[PDB]
């Protein structure tokens, strides 16, 4: 059979194919977007005098709400360490090949326990607008998903543009998972580390709790408690 004489053939490409590498969510069609203005910002009381003011290890009231911190709002001001979605802080990392599960990422550095790796940034979609991504893709033989759900009617399509968090494979043992946090009037997705991750370690995250159209993609993490599918 010719369709597994193709799969057999399974060359070697030396770059993942063309996605638009963004830096920020951008909306397509009748999707809802929110906006604040700087006055609507929630305000901490960290003074810019503190150890690590608005830190992972302070008594931060924004950081233990899962609100990053405005620049004009802070009362840490610069000093600020609570501004990693926008100052788009993440660990160096580098695209691998892997054997069974396509392109993936690993990280350059040693990441610590609840440490801010990357946000899932995409194009910002409804959920009419999935559904038909999803169905057409179904039907065309379109094995790669990259659709992550913020909210009812909001999910984030990484497939056509995103960034570097687009490559993180599904693990049944995963060292990272999805956060949403309030930044700048909206909802946005971290990636977090769950555990202490080795530089070097492929960076992965559980696509059951908010990944789509994955219900047919048979699980290669290789994890012992791995459950065999992905959705
Ligand atoms: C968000 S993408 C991850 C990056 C992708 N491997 C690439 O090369 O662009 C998710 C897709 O990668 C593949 N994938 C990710 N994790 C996998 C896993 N654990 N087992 C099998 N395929 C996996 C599937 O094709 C899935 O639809
Ligand atoms: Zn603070
Ligand atoms: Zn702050
Ligand atoms: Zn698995």
């Amino acid at each position: 059979k010719l369709l597994r004489e193709l799969r057999e053939t399974q060359e070697s490409e030396r770059k993942p194919p063309p996605y638009k590498h963004i830096k920020v969510n951008k909306p397509y069609g009748k999707v809802q977007i929110y906006t604040a203005d700087i006055s609507e910002i929630p305000k901490c009381n960290c003074k810019p005098t503190d150890e690590n003011p608005c830190g992972f290890d302070s008594e931060c009231l924004n950081r233990m709400l899962m609100f990053e911190c405005h620049p004009q709002v802070c009362p840490a001001g610069e000093f600020c360490q609570n501004q990693c979605f926008t100052k788009r802080q993440y660990p160096e990392t580098k695209i691998i090949k892997t054997l069974q599960r396509g392109w993936g990422l690993v990280a350059k550095r040693d990441i610590r326990k609840g440490e801010f790796v990357n946000e899932y940034v995409g194009e910002l979609i409804d959920e009419e607008e999935c559904m038909a991504r999803i169905k057409h893709a179904h039907e065309n033989d379109i094995t790669h998903f990259y659709m992550l759900t913020i909210d009812k009617d909001r999910i984030i399509d990484a497939g056509p543009k995103g960034n570097y968090s687009r490559f993180m494979n599904h693990s049944c043992q995963p060292n990272c998972e999805t956060l949403k946090w309030t930044v700048n009037g909206d909802t946005r997705v971290g990636l977090f580390a769950v555990c202490d991750i080795p530089a070097g370690t492929e960076l992965t995250f559980n696509y059951n709790l908010d990944c789509l159209g994955n219900e047919k993609t048979v699980c290669r993490c290789g994890a012992s408690n791995c459950s065999g599918f992905l959705g």
